[PDB]
């Protein structure tokens, strides 16, 4: 309710990961904004190490829920932005269907006026050839609703989540991607712990017509819902 008044207008965000994938070192840089009234952000990465050793698809999660938008009726159960300046830690592990899986952590928090999201990836156990080292993705994405609930302390006061992303392959088929959130306060100050509900996501993959540099650019749209 306090950290609300931060996302009033629009709001410049920064993006910082490093991962490493089957021991493949690489870093991910991105900029951009964000405009939680109508929940959308928009935002461009470049691989800051080189070649990108697994497809940009795979790194859409993980590379900001503050962002979404709180209907009215809701905005009790709007733990990400109770949780500012201050921020929270996220960590998730994604699992991927016949594949290896990626641990994530990150911090999300203000710097001033800017958000800044940094975060660690450890990927193990791919498969030289199967759908994410052997670059098999297709460059779009599909719509997904993010499932949160609450958690109490006896950590402290956060929420976890869970959901299934779908990437669409080469062939036809698809690969399937298990996620398992779980987000914790960074502060001691008062946060909101929700009802049960869910954050709608869509999702656009694009490309600047006047970049040389491996990236991507991601349109993500989303609305809380799933409480009448």
């Amino acid at each position: 309710s306090k950290g609300e008044e931060l996302f009033t207008g629009v709001v410049p965000i920064l993006v910082e990961l490093d991962g490493d994938v089957n021991g493949h070192k690489f870093s991910v840089r991105g900029e951009g904004e964000g405009d939680a009234t109508i929940g959308k952000l928009t935002l461009k990465f470049i691989c800051t190490t080189g070649k990108l050793p697994v497809p940009w698809p795979t790194l859409v999660t993980t590379l900001l829920q503050c962002f979404a938008r709180y209907p009215d009726h809701m905005k009790q159960h709007d733990f990400f932005k109770s949780a500012m300046p201050e921020g929270y830690v996220q960590e998730r592990t994604i699992s991927f269907k016949d594949d290896g899986k990626y641990k994530t952590r990150a911090v999300v928090k203000f710097e001033g006026d800017t958000l800044v999201n940094r975060i660690e990836l450890k990927g193990t156990d791919f498969k030289e050839d199967g759908n994410i080292l052997g670059h098999k993705l297709e460059y779009n994405f599909n719509s997904h609703n993010v499932y949160i609930t609450a958690t109490r302390g006896t950590q402290k006061n956060g929420i976890k989540a869970n959901f299934t992303v779908r990437h669409n392959v080469e062939d036809g088929s698809v690969q399937l991607a298990d996620h398992y959130q779980q987000n914790t306060p960074i502060g001691d100050g008062p946060v909101l712990l929700p009802d049960n509900h869910y954050l709608s996501y869509q999702t656009v993959l694009s490309k600047d017509p006047n970049e040389k540099r491996d990236h991507m650019v991601l349109l993500e749209f989303v609305t809380a819902a799933g409480i009448t």
